[PDB]
């Protein structure tokens, strides 16, 4: 487990 | 896009 793939960034909101 | 899900907290740096 840790930071890379998962939740926070990517698809959903933003540009 | 940018924020939400795909990348971030889950799997990765921490292992």
């Amino acid at each position: 487990l840790x930071l890379x793939l998962x939740l926070x960034l990517x698809l959903x909101l933003x540009l």
